[PDB]
């Protein structure tokens, strides 16, 4: 299928699995997963959805999520209402990944694209992992969608690319 | 082939893992290598525990924590190495070990990539390993058992392993 383009509607009926943040960073509490209605959340306001190949893996952790965390204030000033990080890791691993990064609240949500269903549906999954990509949505419409295919690069899906889009 | 007491531990069993560096900081990822489990298990007393998933409720809150709480007793019972495996990748397994305060070789946290080993002994399910424990002495299986009851560590928990070792 053709990748998402600016002006496309964000796909309907997209649901992720996640553990909402409790405020505790205690990694030894597994938590309770529920679902997240991504299509509904993205229908209003400005959203940034970032997919990473794997929680805790080197680029995803040391460059990609850390870049977003470092510029959360700039994202908020740019009008972003929600930031979602997804991967194929299960909700328990994703919750731990957020806690390991000090995220106690909803500033970034960490969710599972179970079995890569959503990422596969938009052509950006590989053998059980999602690609590395970012989608910016406003009021249910794609503003930007791009995937990084160069190993270790966040040129297209990193926080700076997203901030550039929002400033234009 | 279901492993049972008296069998040789299978050959060519290799896991993927990040050897512990001493770090307890989950934000540093590490470099994975392979672990030759068949060779490590050929000498001494080994406990190999498989869990369905790093960070999941029973695996975290009951199974690995039970083993950590009684590492002193496992040592005194003659255990030379404890290995925890799951289908999660080596980066997740390393983070899971660090989340439990393990910074050395007291318990190693390794990936059974694609459930290769667990499938070969009949104890894997839909991309996850089963919950099981294998005790090995000098290359020979002395105990091998799987828990199939949801939330149970009756057969693969530390108390079952300590009982095995005491008999």
């Amino acid at each position: 299928m053709a990748p998402l383009q600016p002006g496309d509607s964000f796909p309907a009926n997209v649901v992720f699995s996640y553990i909402p943040p409790t405020g505790s960073l205690d990694l030894t509490v597994s938590g309770r997963p529920i679902e997240y209605n991504a299509s509904e959340a993205l229908a209003k306001g400005t959203s940034v959805l970032v997919a990473v190949p794997g929680a805790f893996t080197p680029t995803c952790q040391e460059k990609h999520v850390t870049g977003f965390i470092a510029k959360l204030d700039q994202l908020r000033q740019a009008g972003v209402d929600r930031v979602l990080f997804i991967a194929s890791n299960d909700a328990f691993v994703m919750s731990a990944w957020g806690k390991a990064n000090g995220i106690k609240d909803e500033s970034i949500l960490f969710l599972s694209d179970s079995d890569t269903a959503f990422s596969s549906s938009i052509g950006w999954a590989n053998a059980g992992r999602t690609g590395r990509y970012a989608i910016v949505v406003k009021d249910g419409k794609v503003v930007y969608a791009a995937v990084d295919t160069v190993r270790g690069s966040t040129e297209k899906s990193g926080v700076d690319a997203v901030l550039t889009v929002l400033g234009n």
